[PDB]
């Protein structure tokens, strides 16, 4: 084997099959021997905005859990099959380890050897250190929470990140009133001074309910019902979830027996061209540290297959103008400077925000919440944000991102032909309020 | 009345945005309307508005009258809206009545509490167009025949609809009351369905609606409309149909017959549809005209494009016109719905270049599975030259919102190459187009 891929993830699960393709004799591992293409198909994406989906549309809980998990095995034997199908790739099953730069050990056992090495073990919930989330019951993550047999009546959020936003407007639309609990001052403290409030009063007339401030010392089952107890102070759920945030999984590989440095919360450090401490092995994905989404570690693919089958090379530092979206209903979708990252360079700048009322198609699709933000840049008319929160503003965003990392002027938006009726089309409105 | 330094004839698109930057830079603006049940335009009240939210409540599936009532909901508050967007500005006179030409300044507005007559420096028509009515004996007299006007006003479904003629706004309602959950048939006067696009296009589409019970019966010319028994009878030269209403859609053609437009001097075709300039003047002076009047594409996005024109005229910022279109995208709002942009895949293999088409099946999109839809294609043209594409062909759903992203690569005149490698947005419809690029070889 002259390629090994650790994990079954998005960048080793494209870079597996390029390499076959190109006369290369690969070898994907992978631990989960029943939950195959990564965790955006399995525990990730895919599994939790199938299920926003039916959330939107107000449909019985329990049918839409049973709807993911055909989604979900129909996407997983897929993705097994695109590796399996290839003659130069064999998916090996079990877990690995280290042991040598050039050797693996992965689990009755085997001893399978590579000159290159890419691992592809992301991420995992790291749940804080508070009394009582060990042994109690109620008490669910991401995965968890996902296989719930019943929806529950009161369901407690531990974290209000963008993971913490998704699954409380979620359970909203399911029928369930949501508690939402960062120890914050500011909701989305990483938002706008406006999309954050816009947001919360979202959620808050769905029956979310945010409290800001928070701090919990224990966790208990009494009668019943999971126990948040804030200091003489407790919070009856039905059922609790832990949005606390993944961090890279390299535990399990003994990192140390291969001269693989990793930083403090295990994130192996990497070269600009994901080049770690060891000279012939790489690190794509959530491993690396940086943005913890699906295209990002599909762009770590990009940047180590214009090395091994590519002349000249690109980096990770030409990623520009990188969006994320934050699929609520309706979701929030941003690429770019916010109003405060703008304003803290010395560069004047022009915000006018359009209301959703004043999109037709918004009235089409029976949902008018939310704003149309963005920033453009007098100086050289260039656009440097957008936080678009409406329906459809995933798709929108893309729209707003290509025309940036093109350096094209915002008057390209403001006239263009759009199809109609759309979401797309409002950036004619939009930005025509550019002065 | 005193001299309008402009007048608008028409609350269509092109005239309402007309009215309000006219008078927000102090022009003496008049738009003239001729029912009250038409302000803001055909789109917002007969075309894209009532049929795109009666589309989105049928693909889940809602009850008939339960999505009629949601309808006009909906219309009755864009409309006062839009009547309230120019009759709250000083300088905009919301002028109710029929209006006529007498000269190439002076115009008569029928109104039925007795006529008035408006003077205007420049005049500006936009009336939009009237649907077609073909000429076949029993079209008028038979009850249960409707226009795509008085079929979305309809009191509850039918059993079964019979849809006059094919085209985009035929399939349009085609696959509308079958999702509601009833029998469609559409009967097209043609020897291939969607004569205009590919035909693996075309097959995939048809085999969406048959699959929702939509029989396509083609190489069929209507003789008779009866009404034999409790049902529209509609007679061939084959096995004759009966339907419990009856839909025609065979176009529309511009509105000009009202305005009499002989005794301005403007200029009107055999179909009827003014003659334009590139910067949409007529041969009269100081009379432009925009919409579908014009004889152009009838689309809302186009008509808005006309105002770019005559606003960049008048206001003032050199001059541009019609010249400058290219790659115009549309969508055909099915479900899933079909958009388009550039060429198709035969007039690709017939302009002889260096040609790859690319095709990539819906159900690969991980977005379309989660949205529980994997019917359609994905269809794209590159040219092996230049590395530019000449056109696409995206069957899917939230097409409508991609053809946007493909037509702004195309305009720009970038390679392939950059859709291909983009960060896209996760889980999307748009970061499928990663992989249909990918395929070329
Ligand atoms: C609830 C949730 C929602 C999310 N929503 C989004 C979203 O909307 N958008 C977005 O962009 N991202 C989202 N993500 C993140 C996304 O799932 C990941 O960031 C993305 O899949 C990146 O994966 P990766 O390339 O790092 O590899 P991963 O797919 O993370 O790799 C994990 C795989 O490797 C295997 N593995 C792990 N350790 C080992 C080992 N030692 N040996 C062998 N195999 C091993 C695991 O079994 C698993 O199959 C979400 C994540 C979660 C948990
Ligand atoms: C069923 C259907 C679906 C459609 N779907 C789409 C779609 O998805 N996308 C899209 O882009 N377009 C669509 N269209 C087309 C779009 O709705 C219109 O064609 C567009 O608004 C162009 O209108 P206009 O600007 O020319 O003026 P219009 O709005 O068409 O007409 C202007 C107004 O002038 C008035 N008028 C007429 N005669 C006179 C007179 N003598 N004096 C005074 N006033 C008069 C009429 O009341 C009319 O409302 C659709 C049309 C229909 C019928
Ligand atoms: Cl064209």
């Amino acid at each position: 084997y002259q390629a090994v891929i650790i994990g079954f993830g998005k960048a080793g699960k494209t870079l597996a099959v390029t390499l076959a393709k190109a006369g290369w004799r690969v070898a994907l591992i992978e631990q989960s021997n029943a939950m195959y293409g990564g965790t955006c198909i399995n525990i990730g994406c895919i599994p939790t905005k199938t299920l926003v989906h039916d959330a939107q549309q107000h449909t019985d809980f329990v049918r839409a859990i049973q709807r993911k998990n055909e989604v979900v095995n129909f996407l997983r034997n897929k993705n097994f099959h695109n590796l399996a199908d290839m003659p130069n790739i064999d998916v090996i099953d079990g877990q690995a380890e280290f042991i040598n730069n050039h050797s693996l050990r992965v689990h009755g056992n085997l001893e399978i050897h590579g000159e290159k090495i890419f691992i592809n073990t992301g991420a995992q919930t790291v749940v804080p250190p508070i009394p009582g989330i060990t042994t109690t019951p109620g008490v669910y993550d991401s995965t968890g929470l996902l296989n719930l047999k019943e929806l529950p009546g009161h369901l407690g959020i531990l974290g209000g990140g963008y993971i913490g936003v998704e699954f409380a407007s979620m359970f909203a639309n399911f029928g369930s009133k949501v508690t939402i609990l960062e120890a914050a001052s500011l909701f989305l403290p990483r938002e706008d001074r406006d999309i954050a409030d816009n947001i919360a009063t979202i959620l808050r007339d769905q029956g979310v309910d945010i409290i800001l401030n928070a701090h919990v010392e224990r966790i208990s089952h009494h009668e019943n019902q999971v126990q948040v107890h804030s200091e003489h102070a407790q919070l009856a759920v039905d059922a609790l979830l832990i949005a606390s945030g993944r961090q890279p999984a390299t535990a399990s590989l003994h990192p140390e027996n291969a001269g693989i440095a990793v930083n403090e919360r295990g994130a192996t450090v990497v070269d600009k061209r994901l080049h770690t401490t060891a000279d012939n092995i790489w690190a794509m994905g959530d491993v690396t540290g940086g943005l913890q989404f699906t295209y990002i570690s599909l762009d770590d693919y990009r940047i180590v297959r214009d090395e091994l089958l590519g002349e000249g090379k690109r980096s990770t530092d030409d990623r520009k103008n990188v969006p994320y979206s934050v699929f609520m209903t309706p979701p929030l979708s941003r690429v770019g400077m916010t109003e405060e990252q703008a304003r803290e360079s010395g560069a004047d700048i022009q915000v006018v925000t359009l209301p959703v009322a004043a999109i037709p198609r918004a009235r089409v699709m029976n949902d008018t919440r939310g704003v149309l933000k963005a920033i453009v840049d007098n100086k050289t008319q260039r656009m440097l944000g957008a936080s678009l929160l409406c329906v459809d503003s995933h798709e929108m965003i893309n729209i707003v991102k290509m025309v940036m990392d093109a350096g094209l002027p915002y008057s390209i938006l403001r006239d263009q032909i759009f199809t109609h009726p759309s979401m797309s089309e409002s950036l004619n409105d939009l930005f025509s309020l550019v002065k």
